[PDB]
């Protein structure tokens, strides 16, 4: 995979880890929809709304499975640890409308 999960499911915006590259959810968008980060970094998006949201990776994104994140409920948070450079596409799975990439480089 290009990607490891330090949690299944979502946690709570305060529990943010220290050197985390955070993502907002807000105003129905992906606030930061182009992210450039490096090998190793771990993304955390936070879901700043009422409405739950997710991340979604179809298969062969991230890896052989589809990554379908865990719904965050408003102020929780989701994170994903890059392992390997590539540009990886992701979308929110009740908001399809809702389209993010992060740039791994
Ligand atoms: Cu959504």
């Amino acid at each position: 995979d290009k990607a490891t999960i330090p949690s299944e499911s979502p946690f709570a915006a305060a529990e943010v880890a220290d050197g985390a590259i955070v993502v907002d959810i807000a105003k129905m968008k992906y606030e930061t929809p182009e992210l450039h980060v490096k090998v190793g970094d771990t993304v955390t998006w936070i879901n700043r709304e009422a409405a739950p949201h997710n991340v979604h990776f179809v298969a062969g994104v991230l890896g052989e499975a589809a990554l379908k994140g865990p719904m965050m409920k408003k102020e929780q948070a989701y994170s994903l640890t890059f392992t390997e450079a590539g540009t990886y596409d992701y979308h929110c799975t009740p908001h399809p409308f809702m389209r993010g990439k992060v740039v791994v480089e």
